[PDB]
């Protein structure tokens, strides 16, 4: 069965989805980009991808392909009860047909609040910022802050405290030129109230300034004039690192440079990357983010699918903004803030770029260009090596070289880096970096109970950050079941003098069969081997197993007792295993971040005492760690130690190692010419076999 | 300036004369030693005082004599001793001193001698010559025997079980042509004492044929002959993995490739490495193995020294050989047992390699060939990364380059490697990997509680491995406290909405003032930021600081129940904090192995509650894992997700990331032409001429 049922949609496909439900949604349909809160519109059109029953019929047994059909979102403001819905639209790509899976999914309309903050949404609330509001205390603001084109504006987190809310948190800052504007709080933060749909009727429920809660900019203004207000004049300009990107120093001799010296030796078609050992799809949800699909390792799956969820960011602090703060990065969009990646910095310079297209808040398909990247990379490292000199004079070896996978998204301040690297060896590394700049706070008294002192007038909030990922597994078939194993010491008489004692090693193995028994929380200690496996075996007798290896510094996750944590129920997990099932096709929703209180999908319903005896599992993965902002995070938070993810681990899956077949093995023994090329490879890169390529000449995917 | 540099050849000759014409006649050379002869068994460098050193590094004054350090078998007397001694100064000594008294407080009983290369052939005549035969007629019937040519011996773990002890068990193996012999355990285990100072004297005390325990190797063969054992013919040779290295499978389009387009970006004098941003000096102890001291980061150090100190690996299983073998490794030595590296499968092709010079059981001094490598590395990972669409339209970031230092150590089945990476940001990672062969038993049984079928006949016994690492930090000078940062949410009503609670996010500082309080038992958990500081501050105002973060997926350690348990005290701990005494220079000793019971050096007895506010501290880190074998450890097991160790990192130690300043940083603005050469490095012959390829050869 040799189609692409995972790619996410072409840009014709998305154009014709587009003239499809304009002509059906009546007439009075704005576009989204230019969209009012009481207008409707369509939000986002992206690939709605298929049922896994279809999909792998028609992959492994040949069965016909599943519709491939798109997922549309849709603001129905226009009507007495607004609501958000959800419609899926096929077949691809001359669609007939159109339903409202809305009732169908969540079992009720979608509170119009629930819907994401439109771009129009920003600049109407900034209108009302710039323009009505703020000149009402133009005189503090000469004073402290050179004052509205000179200062800017940036969200949080949830909008309120009670399901149904729409009141948001704004930060003001220096609308620094070339740089992170992050760093440069003033000191100011409105809670600006935008519930109504007519934006005429919102209001500002309260004003902070240094310190102080206010009801009003009027009022403030009335007590900065009275001479009641100790007033900092914070800089406006400075320079390095605080206020720059740019080194100062010049260009020194060159970094290390990787090429293939003789063609690649893997391609891109599509969707679909494919090479010597391993074959698999590839793509961007445009709130999930990452994905790969029918991932298969010498011709074999081994995971159906495997995906970001969801991240999170759980901030504390001395302002309104910090301590309210809790970013459902899904709630903005993985895919949809996806930026393109410049060559020789994000990934080696001479991997393979790829588009990635979309059709969000507008009604023409835009494109970013670069957006992913492959490549192979030489690891440095030997995968594995013995030498002998010992009985008998030999040498054996085979240096790791790794095949990579690579998105970015740049969610305002933060950016994280998505990889997915796929070793020789049969093992998936999944890894989550993040850089970019710090969300900041204005440094004001009982500082370092909440974090540090950063820069002048910057103090680095404390925060967590935590990932989701499923993991859905298919080894050797659907039929898994979880295996538990670990270790113990016995106390015993030594056999052979029974006058001692020795402390005896043992192995332990149990075996999970119920949902509850594999779902383990933060905080619990967890099986040191754990993995899911098969009815069948390898040829020792051993159940052919997949082995998750977690790699995480989870942060404590916001407390149970909070109305909000249903939300990101989660990310009190540091692994579960569940009964795979269509209802449940994802762990967070892009209606979670606006209200957390009413959760739109919440994750611990799926964990609900079903067995997990031989049916189709899927692993859940939570990654995370504490971030106390430093010194060393400015400009830019570095990546190292940063990593955090999993490894999905062979584990009597095979009968060897089988990288034993690799073609680029190296072994000779003592008795032979190490250095002559009919025994060693290594022998013939200097005679011929050298010259690096001429490059491409550089390009960038630009900007917005 | 070279107060580190592992001695040279000539320094070796040097002190291998000196001790010669003054050691009495009668003086053996040791690669021939029988046990009571008199025998230098090592002559290494003996590593200078801090105070004397730094004293010269940083404040001008003369540098400390340079000496050596042997250690001598005095085996030719009424009460044999083993004994240190100083030997100096370099290159033309003129002195010698006992420290043994001086350090470990009394002789050095002779059982804790690492058993001689001698010993190990003397032991096998022993066992092919005289007692094998005895059992002859087994052998045909299961193990193709021809008188003793076929088949091999190894060694195992703690000798015996109790101190004074050097009872060893030894399995059986094929000695398979050109691949590892240690997947073909024969099933046959026997327990040799060899305590006696005469090789005659030495005895069988028990066998271990498949399930059963036997007297000795006639009575087993009496067992056979009289029908009564059921013997299974297990074969001797066989393809693939199990019994090969060699890829069937022919060599395909080449690996990628990495070249420095103009030039290397560092150097290498001696034991000195020199690049733009990190200066350091490095080394390998002849037990201890890898080390590197004067880590200097932009010129300013950082840590005295960092420095491995011990491995361990601790097994389980059906048979007696794997139930009893715990290896502290140092006892054999990592650094005697360091391998040339390959060029293109160890390191990068282009990596300049390094050798080693050592004096270990012989009289000559010999050379391991490529023992080191020094390469950079690029990454792929950018370093750091921002692009702003928002606002402003700009790029700014930097692909992370990163320096690396090499050694391998072979010990018999394993092969450990050691990595010290060095960060553009100013960070260090120590690494560890292991890879080789695993240690196999004979399929027995009740297996399972023990490990998995690996191949056919082949157990893959369960075994925990674990490293030990010294970390000397000076964090902006000698004076240093520990800080553990962490977090927690307190309830409190939201200000401006009192009625609502919300769930208040807040950092934890608590400062360690005693030792006690900064040694971490492995089990318990451990702050989040833990961090070795100073007086002084950064800009900003905050304790200037080297974190730990470490890598570890700990296996259960050793129950201190066990009489054993004190020869690696240092397993139970995930990680000390100490104070930094010249009486505590390490942390296992090559003495452990060989009596752990009556420990040389016990680690918990450096823990021992003084003061760690102000002190010049030390940190030590156990990093390890446990290790169910499975099938794709055949033939080797892989690196992959196998690397522990951990990383060093700035923590408000500097005003801002050093990166910031970097000579490959990439900036660009949206109205500026990103493709324009002036704007952009990146927009910018026959480019590798490589070296014929050489290799360190074999023994
Ligand atoms: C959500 O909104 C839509 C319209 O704003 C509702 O759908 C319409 O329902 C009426 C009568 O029920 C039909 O005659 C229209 O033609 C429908 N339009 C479409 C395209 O679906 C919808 O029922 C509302 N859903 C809920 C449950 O609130
Ligand atoms: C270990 O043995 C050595 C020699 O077998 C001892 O060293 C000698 O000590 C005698 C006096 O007891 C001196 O006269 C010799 O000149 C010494 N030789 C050297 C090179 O030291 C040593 O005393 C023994 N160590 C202990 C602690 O017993
Ligand atoms: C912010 O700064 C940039 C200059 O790079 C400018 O183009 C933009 O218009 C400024 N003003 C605001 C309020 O966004
Ligand atoms: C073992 O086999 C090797 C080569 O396969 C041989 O050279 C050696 O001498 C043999 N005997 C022993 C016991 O070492
Ligand atoms: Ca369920
Ligand atoms: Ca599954
Ligand atoms: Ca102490
Ligand atoms: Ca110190
Ligand atoms: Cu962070
Ligand atoms: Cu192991």
């Amino acid at each position: 069965g040799q189609s692409q049922l995972f790619a996410d949609l072409s840009r014709e496909e998305l154009t014709a989805v587009m003239r499809f439900l304009t002509q059906r949604l009546g007439p009075g349909l704005v576009d989204a980009a230019q969209a009012r809160p009481s207008d409707n519109c369509v939000f986002s059109v992206e690939l709605q991808l298929p049922p896994k029953a279809a999909a792998l019929a028609h992959l492994d047994r040949g069965s016909p392909p599943p519709a491939r059909e798109a997922l549309a979102i849709v603001f129905f403001g226009r009507q007495p009860q607004p609501n958000v819905s959800e419609l899926v639209v096929g077949p691809l790509p001359h669609p007939s047909y159109m339903r409202d899976v809305t009732v169908e999914r969540h079992g009720g309309p979608l509170p119009y609040h629930r819907r994401p903050v439109l771009f129009q949404e920003y600049l109407d609330i900034d209108q009302m910022i710039f323009n009505r509001e703020l000149p009402q205390a133009s005189g503090l603001l000469h004073h402290c802050c050179f004052y509205g084109r000179n200062l800017v504006t940036m969200t949080t987190a949830p909008r309120g405290l009670q399901s149904g809310d729409r009141a948001t948190w704004f930060g003001l800052y220096y609308n620094i030129s070339g740089a992170g504007f992050f760093l440069h709080h003033v000191g100011l933060e409105l809670l600006v109230n935008h519930k109504a749909l007519d934006p005429a009727r919102w209001t500002i429920q309260k004003v902070f300034y240094q310190g102080r809660y206010y009801d009003s900019l009027a009022q403030l203004e009335a007590q900065f004039e009275a001479g009641l207000v100790n007033v900092v004049l914070i800089p406006d300009n400075g320079t390095g690192g605080s206020w720059s990107l740019k080194s100062p120093v010049p260009p020194g001799p060159a970094p290390p440079l990787q090429f293939y010296p003789q063609g690649p030796r893997f391609s891109v078609q599509g969707s679909r990357v494919a090479s010597s050992l391993w074959t698999f799809s590839f793509g961007l949800g445009a709130f999930s983010g990452p994905r790969i699909f029918d991932v298969r390792f010498q011709g074999e799956r081994l995971v159906y699918e495997i995906s970001l969820q969801e991240a999170l960011a759980i901030y504390g602090g001395n302002s309104p903004a910090a301590m309210t703060t809790r970013y459902v990065d899904g709630g903005f969009g993985m895919g949809k803030y996806t930026t393109p990646l410049t060559r020789g910095v994000d990934c080696p310079y001479l991997a393979t770029y790829v588009d990635w297209h979309f059709l969000l808040e507008s009604q023409a398909p835009k494109t970013i260009r670069d957006a992913f990247c492959v490549f192979e990379q030489n690891q440095g490292l030997p995968l594995r090596r013995h030498h002998s000199d010992l009985y008998s004079h030999y040498f054996g070896g085979l240096a790791e070289t790794v095949l990579v996978v690579r998105s970015m998204s740049t969610l305002l301040n933060y950016d994280y880096v998505w990889d997915t690297v796929f070793h020789p060896s049969g093992a998936i590394e999944i890894r989550f970096y993040a850089t970019g700049y710090i969300s900041s706070a204005f440094l004001f008294g009982a500082t370092g109970k909440y974090g540090n002192q950063v820069s002048e007038h910057t103090l680095g909030t404390v925060h967590t950050h935590s990932a989701h990922f499923k993991v859905d597994l298919d080894v050797a078939g659907l039929e898994n079941w979880v295996w538990a194993e670990d270790m113990v010491f016995v106390p015993m008489a030594v056999p052979w003098s029974p006058e001692h004692q020795l402390q005896r090693l043992q192995v332990t193995r149990k075996l999970l069969e119920m949902e509850e028994q594999a779902a383990f929380l933060v905080g619990s200690a967890t099986p040191r081997y754990l993995y899911l496996a098969s009815n069948h075996s390898n040829k020792w007798g051993h159940p052919r197993g997949y082995r998750i290896q977690m790699l995480s510094f989870a942060g404590e996750p916001l407390p149970q007792n909070s109305s909000m944590a249903r939300g990101f129920s989660w990310e009190r997990y540091q692994l579960a295993v569940t009964q795979r099932k269509e209802e449940e096709p994802s762990s967070s929703s892009v209606f979670n971040q606006n209200d957390p209180w009413a959760p739109t999908v919440d994750f611990s319903d799926f964990i609900n005492n079903e067995t997990i005896a031989g049916k189709d599992l899927v692993a859940w993965v939570t990654a995370g760690f504490l971030h106390i902002p430093h010194a060393e995070d400015i400009p830019n938070t570095v990546t190292v130690g940063n990593g955090v993810g999993f490894f999905l681990r062979p584990y009597n899956f095979f009968d060897e190692d089988p990288s034993f077949y690799s073609a680029d093995s190296i072994y000779f023994r003592g008795d032979q010419d190490a250095g002559a090329c009919e025994v060693n490879p290594l022998a013939c890169l200097p005679q011929a076999a050298a010259c690096a390529p001429d490059l491409p000449a550089f390009s960038h995917g630009g900007f917005s």
